[PDB]
C-alpha cells in the first residue's frame, strides 16, 4: 500500500536503480500511470512511481507519494542544478531521504551534502547496488509514521484536546460562526479560502450520543489524532485549571514532537489573575513555553478570534526551513559569546550545523565528540536559534553527530 518516489535532477542514476527495486500494475485496485509494486523478492512492499522544468515531478511526486528519495550524483557533486530541487521539495510535509548515487559509505565524508539538508546521505554504487539495504532501512521506517487518512499537503490538519466539559465542543463551533470562517470523520472548513481540518471531531459528536466509558478510552481516542495532527491545541478549563490529564495529553505532544497552543476557555466566568495563572501554567507546563497562552472564551466569544490566526503562526513555524549558511553565523556567533565547556582539558568544538527535519524543525551539530556536548549548551543554542527565526509555537530538536 505505501508509496515511495524517486526525484533528482536528471542524469543521477534515478533510472537505474528504480530496476533494482522495480512488477508494474495495469488494472488492479489502486488510488493512482506506470505504478510499481515493490520488487517482490524486497524486505518489504510499498509501490514505485515514474512521474509523468523538473518542478513538475517534484510537485506530481509529493502530490501522491508519502516517502521522497531525492537522488544526487556523488561521482561529481551537489550540483547548482540539484540544490534548486530540494529547493522545490522544501514545501513538502512528507518525509525526504537522500541517496548519494557511486559512493564508498569513505567517499562519503562531505558537509557539502548535508547542507542540502534532508538528513544523513545514503551513497549507493547503482551498478553493485551496494549500501541500498541502509537507504530502504531509512525509507521503511516512514511507512510506520504514514497515516491511513490522507489530504492534499496544502491541507492543515490540527486538534482540540482536553480533559471532558472544558469547551472542546462549545469552542470549535464559536470558530466555525465567524464570518471569516466558510463551513468525513472530521470538519473539513475554510479560514480566508484555505482548507482546514479539525482531526477526529466525532471526539464531540460521539460523546454526546454515547455514556462516557472512561479516561482510557477517550485519551486513546485522543492520542490517535495527535499522531494525523499537526498543531495541538491544549484547550484547559479556566475556571478548574491544572491537572494529571490535561498535562498528560499535553506531554504526548511535546514527546511526538508537535505544534502546542494553550487554549484557557471559560474566562469569561473567571473575575493579576492572568499572569498568576499564566506562571501558574508555566510552572506545570514548563516545557511547553515555545507555545502561547490564550485567554478566550466560547460562551461569550471574548476573544474567540484570538485563534485561527495563533495555529497558523505555529503552523507555519513547525514548517518554517532556515538557510544553512544563516544558521552557522548564528552559532558561530553562540560560542563568540558563551566559550564551550572544559571537561579538564578535552573541550567540546562545533564544526557545522545544518537543517534536516521539519514537523518539527530538526538541527544536528557536528562536533569533536557528541557527549561532551552536555544537555545545557544544547539548550542554549536552542534558545539562540529561537531568538533568531522565532519559531514561537513549535518544538525544536537538537541533535549533534561526530565529523
Ligand atoms: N452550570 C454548569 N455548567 C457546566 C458545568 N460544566 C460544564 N457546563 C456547561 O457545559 C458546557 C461544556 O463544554 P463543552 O464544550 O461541551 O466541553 P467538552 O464536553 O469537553 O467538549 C459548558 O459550556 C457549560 O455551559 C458545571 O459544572 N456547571
Amino acid at each position: 500500500k505505501p508509496v515511495v518516489a524517486i526525484v533528482g535532477r536528471p542524469n543521477v542514476g534515478k533510472s537505474t536503480i528504480f530496476n533494482r527495486i522495480a512488477e508494474r500494475i495495469s488494472i488492479v485496485e489502486d488510488t493512482p500511470d506506470r505504478i510499481y509494486s515493490s520488487a517482490e523478492w524486497l524486505n518489504y512492499d510499498f509501490n514505485l512511481i515514474d512521474t509523468g522544468q523538473i518542478r513538475q515531478q517534484a510537485e506530481i511526486a509529493m502530490d501522491e507519494a508519502d516517502v521522497i528519495i531525492f537522488m544526487v550524483n556523488g561521482r561529481e557533486g551537489v550540483t547548482a542544478a540539484d540544490e534548486e530541487v530540494a529547493k522545490i521539495l522544501y514545501r513538502t510535509k512528507k518525509p525526504v531521504v537522500l541517496a548519494v548515487n557511486k559512493l564508498d559509505n569513505m567517499r562519503a565524508n562531505i558537509y557539502d551534502f548535508y547542507s542540502l539538508g534532508f538528513g544523513e546521505p545514503y551513497p549507493i554504487s547503482g551498478t553493485h547496488g551496494l549500501g541500498l539495504g541502509d537507504l530502504l532501512d531509512a525509507v521503511a521506517e516512514h511507512f510506520k509514521n504514514i497515516p491511513e487518512t490522507k489530504y492534499n499537503e496544502e491541507v492543515i490538519q490540527f486538534c482540540l484536546i482536553g480533559r471532558p466539559n472544558v469547551g472542546k465542543s462549545s469552542l470549535v463551533n464559536a470558530m466555525l460562526g465567524e464570518e471569516r470562517v466558510i463551513v468525513a470523520v472530521d470538519t473539513s472548513f475554510t479560514y480566508n479560502q484555505q482548507e482546514f481540518v479539525i482531526v477526529d471531531t466525532a471526539g464531540m459528536r460521539k460523546k454526546g450520543k454515547v455514556y462516557e466509558t472512561t479516561e482510557k478510552y477517550s485519551v486513546l481516542r485522543a492520542l490517535k489524532a495527535i499522531d494525523r495532527s499537526e498543531v495541538v491545541a491544549v484547550v484547559l478549563d479556566g475556571e478548574e485549571g491544572i491537572i494529571e490529564q490535561d498535562k498528560r495529553i499535553a506531554g504526548y505532544a511535546h514527546e511526538a514532537g508537535k505544534a502546542v497552543v494553550i487554549v484557557v476557555n471559560k474566562w469569561d466566568a473567571v473575575d493579576s489573575t492572568m499572569k498568576e495563572f499564566e506562571e501558574n501554567i508555566r510552572d506545570h507546563f514548563q516545557f511547553l513555553d515555545y507555545a502561547p497562552i490564550l485567554f478566550m472564551s466560547a460562551l461569550t466569544k471574548k476573544r474567540i478570534h484570538t485563534l485561527m490566526p495563533a495555529i497558523i503562526k505555529a503552523s507555519e513555524n513547525h514548517s518554517l526551513r532556515v538557510q544553512t549558511n544563516v544558521l552557522n553565523d548564528v552559532i558561530m556567533d553562540a560560542v563568540a559569546m558563551n566559550p564551550t565547556p572544559t571537561h579538564n582539558g578535552s573541550r567540546l568544538k562545533i564544526y557545522y550545523a545544518t537543517q534536516v527535519s521539519v514537523k518539527p524543525p530538526s538541527f544536528v551539530v557536528f562536533v569533536n565528540d557528541p557527549e561532551l556536548m552536555h544537555f545545557s549548551y544544547e539548550r542554549f543554542l536552542e534558545n539562540r536559534i529561537r531568538d533568531a527565526f522565532g519559531f514561537e509555537g513549535t518544538p525544536i530538536k537538537i541533535f549533534a553527530r561526530a565529523r
